[PDB]
């Protein structure tokens, strides 16, 4: 039986198969012990660890039921289906860019508020996520920070999937503007340029869930984002929020240029919404949820590490279509130039890279360029390229 | 032997395969018996037909002697091996959008110069190539026309070849403009934005040959057209050549305003670089011609129907890079958003489509809409991709 | 004596002068009964009036002991040394520039608001002061009506008069845009362009009385125009006012523009600032107030028939420099091309025109062009030039 | 009689009087020997001193002779009705402001043609005319300099003269473009912003005299130029214009700009029209020349020292409403702001100030600060201003 070949593969010419070494196995492919497929499979190995004082063997009968619980996902593990066959290598790539980033430095840490002139220029770390299931992380993989500016996409994600493209579309342009992100402008009809620049951001967090009040909309958008990470760490930064709707006069002046210029929906507060906008932007992240996040968007809208539809794939394919050509605004041109991926940037250091149909990625490092993106992480993303030959047009 | 398995795969249970089946079976596939590859073959079956007064049958050795020469092309075109296995399918899709497209209608025919209003407001055609081999055509492929705009990614091509990347961006930019292709701006360290708008082309178009006379510059740019296209139809439209250099005001602005800010290399006579310009800009062609030089461009730098090279895969890479997010100008944004290709269009009709690594498409219709794409041409790309799903973020 | 000869001057040939008859050749020459000045006379008239039952002849005593009380304006005036000697005719081109604005008409009322949209487009009245005391009207010169935008060259002076010319343009700028009058950008040093634009008007809203609370702000400011307008009638809009706080959205938007870039003083609550701009922007006045404020602006910084003082020349100087040039905005150029005066224009009907050195003037007419200028009122000042030779640049 | 009256007031209770104290007392008020107003005057002292051996006494007939012919001007010299009674103070005050200006130094002389590398950063002369005839001049008052862009007032001004207002301004615009004076853009209705921009200049010089070669053209102008200088010294610097002919690649561009927008009267040769735009910038003038031009362009249209007509009201008029507004391009609001006078200035050093009614003036300087005005020119206009009370707003 296919169980039995499995147990076979596992062994070297022996009878029984240790419990430590199928996990040690399991986890080299790139999977996590925690994978909520998997979750069934661990707890079987847990009822089997209460028996024993220490230790177990599995030669026929325990292998097998532990391993019935949905067996489709292990075959292709341990017969190198997935689309990164051997994850290690890559990872050795992902250290030895990792280092080469951290071998550079040189920037000026955020201080408009003074949460974001908090951290000590050191901290640099990354993590990907593949489609499948993969994952991988160096250094601050666990420190919280704010998403910024890599929420925008996920704005324009839902509101599209909630609404559709052709309705929302009446409202916010199509094109990338040529200048900078903060720059109050709209396009020939009098419409945002695009949902990436502020302005066509701040148009489009008011179309998602429109009518009822920030609480239920906040509510909504968290319990996408927390389906869109994988049921990971979302969370709030409350100090963040706090100095960022302080320090936010640009972004007002940006609503308020908007609500003049009728580019809202019918019956809209804007002071409301340009609220709703800070809470979003203050979203807590570490690089395994906004990577998570990242690969959700790379998919197919679906998310990597749950099997679950969050998007609809018109809605995802115009957020790609759109973080490709303005994701990292009036430099992308350049980006694309040299990458060739659709990626994000936050002032707050981070940056979320998609590969689609392969991974995400997020990288984070506080101290910024003068265009407003991290070194380290503009490093990384080159060499990476470099190296690795993603870039769109590539052969 | 393998020949004996192509003929008995060709033959039906019988002994002899006439030249007319053979011709008519290659034909099917999508090559054509016009083929260079194929030349010795087809001279090798004159030679067969110069003996027998009509018709002559081929059992063993002659289909094995015939086809001996490169004996490799065909295993792979009667094994369904290459890109696209099945090109009548297809075809017939090309000719339901042609017929949809031909359908609407409603436009203005261009005529700022006579040459351009003297087209009926009637004639649209379509040819593809596939990078492999395959050609199909529909309607007036053999008509001549100017590529006008249509070869500003052929002038970068061969600069970044001859000169190479980092040498040529020294010069020009790397970002979409934002605006029109014929505004008079630069980017912010006084560089023209990209080498598709006017001014961009027009600093490209002068690290061509740098030094020797235009008349050397001309047969250069020339063969390397003629190595491009394939050898093909590549012309000179010098009734047009005399209009437009009479009709280019706004290229004549655009050139004195990049001599002035320094950005041209050194020692150069910028009025005979504008008049080398327009020349370039005159070149005759025809959908065949046009779409072989796309499939170029969408290869690797070589050409499809030759085996031969042509551009560095840096030239390639970065032409497309550039096409992709300045292709159409102003509009890109929204034709990537929709189409998600690289494609060029000229004022005289014709749009060039690029699917890298599939085909590349040439599809020419006069009259012209408010932004200077041709109607027919454009509606026959918005539906290519909702019925094939070439989107560049399809999945 | 000087009082015998204007006694002997009034009369004709005969003893006594009744009391009408001197009224009535007062009134003739321009200045008005109620005049400030003349309080006093006025007052010992009636006393006169109180004793005979109907009719007072003075013949060398009353007579002498009325004009006792400052006898230096009547000498003035009855020997036609006032900058108009003749009033009169005048009066008589204004009531024919007049009727000829009415006999044109056609525009739209604006209707951002309901209280604008309110107002018959019918109403057109006309009033102008001179600096010495005369005064006429025409129409309805007497209906209330919002400033709106006539107030900014008032808020300029009274910031530049309280701080100085150096200081306050430390902080705006001195230039024309070239563009219209809400158009959100700064000039080269991220300064506002000029005090006449919003966003120059909104940064010099916010030097006058800085520090206290919005209350004591306007208190004051209300103070300054009362005694700029005369002691006229200056009032408050308060249904105009909640109506413009309501739909004010590019205000808002230039001001939290101006907050980012700190173009503000130390220490500012930026939204009290805005809110007394509205106020400011919400003072009820008829074209007696309007015109006698002008007249302020015209005279020397001190009000014309009250003889005092109201700003420092340096203020008035400066903001008659910016009325000149950026007075009626993008179409000031053009103005002063044909009309060659400092102009400003409210959307709520209205034109205040200041002859430096001549007089003041107010003309309302609530339906407007598409500019923004009142159809009737920019007739009338074409004609007003083209008959009285006003320009600036005249001979 | 008068003559004896003018006699006896020369005079100081004496007999005769000799001719050289005549010759002083006349230079006195400010008016000059060669004078053409008193040609034949001092032709007729000629003929007294041809035949005394030297010295010759005037005391009844000799003196009414010579004053006979043409006793208008002398009356109110000798009578000081002019409009500047006492030129003397004037001059010193000139002398003043000249030696705090040449105490000041630092610019950068104009290097894009060797020409302009070529005077030493210390000429620096000043001369000053009347409207009345009064001359002055301190310093380099007779070295030679290309007008470069102090001829554009002089191209509109003969436009308008010659065809009119109406029509002229069907081709040009009448606004500040708030830019620099070398930038490519059109008004709303793609016309010129205005004639002192360069665009507006290049357009207006096709509007004189229409369909003639440039042979002609360029006599016609200097014809008008040279009854505008008063007959003075007008040149042509062939080296400069060789120089700037070959350095003018902003004006080309401009001008084909324009040509393709149809900005230009039916039936011109634009490249004739940019070498006469150059031809009429590379005139060479003296600052006596220069000042002459600009009181001609003050008093009336007329000229001063010849009592002669040279343009129409209407032209002049125009032609200072552009200067004002207009003169120093995006500092012009700065420059009125502080000096309140119509002004324009050269690349090669030079300031023309016009104070209407008053005078004309020219002050020369190679060496250039950032904007394009020498450093000493702004100097002393400043220092006049404050020095003087000669703002256009002042009391």
């Amino acid at each position: 039986s296919l169980e039995d070949l499995l147990f076979y593969t596992i062994a070297e010419g022996q009878e029984k198969i240790p419990v430590h070494k199928f996990i040690t196995a399991l986890k080299s492919t790139g999977l996590r012990t925690s994978d909520p497929r998997l979750k069934e499979c661990m707890d079987m190995l847990r009822l089997t660890l209460q028996t024993t004082s220490d230790g177990v063997m599995l030669d026929k009968d325990l292998f097998k039921k532990c391993v019935q619980s949905n067996i489709v996902l292990l075959t292709q593990a341990f017969r190198r289906k997935f689309v990164i066959p051997d994850f290690m290598s890559f990872t050795s790539h992902i250290d030895e860019l990792y280092e080469s980033a951290k071998k550079q430095s040189g920037g000026k840490v955020a201080d408009y508020i003074p949460q974001l002139a908090k951290f000590s220029p050191d901290l640099w770390g990354v993590s990907v996520c593949t489609v499948d299931g993969q994952r991988h992380s160096t250094g601050d993989t666990k420190v919280p920070f704010c998403l910024q500016s890599c929420v925008k996409p996920l704005k324009y994600a839902i509101a599209v999937n909630d609404l559709g493209t052709e309705y929302v579309h009446r409202y916010v342009g199509k094109e990338p503007s040529g200048l900078r992100f903060n720059k109050l402008f709209l396009n020939e009809d009098d419409k945002p340029h695009n949902p990436m620049v502020n302005a066509g951001a701040i148009v489009v967090t008011s179309l998602i869930k429109q009518g009822v009040n920030n609480a239920e909309k906040f509510d909504y958008v968290m319990q996408f984002l927390n389906k869109m990470a994988g049921n990971e760490y979302v969370g709030f930064s409350n100090a963040t929020f706090q100095s960022e709707r302080e320090s936010g006069d640009r972004n007002f002046a940006i609503g308020y240029y908007l609500k003049e210029k009728k580019c809202f929906p019918e019956g809209t507060d804007m002071v409301g919404i340009l609220d709703f906008y800070f809470q979003l932007c203050s979203i807590e992240v570490t690089c395994e949820s906004a990577s998570v996040m990242a690969a959700t968007l790379a998919n197919g809208g679906f998310c990597p590490i749950t099997g679950e539809r969050v998007l609809s794939p018109e809605a995802v394919r115009n957020t790609l279509s759109l973080m490709h050509s303005c994701g990292m605004y009036d430099f992308s041109g350049q980006f694309a130039f040299h990458v060739g991926l659709p990626a994000k940037s936050g002032v707050a250091g981070g940056i979320l890279l998609v590969v689609p149909n392969v991974m995400g990625m997020m990288c984070w490092s506080p101290p910024l360029d003068k265009m407003g993106n991290s070194v380290k992480g503009i490093h990384f993303c080159h060499d990476l390229v470099s190296l690795c030959n993603f870039h769109n047009y590539d052969n």
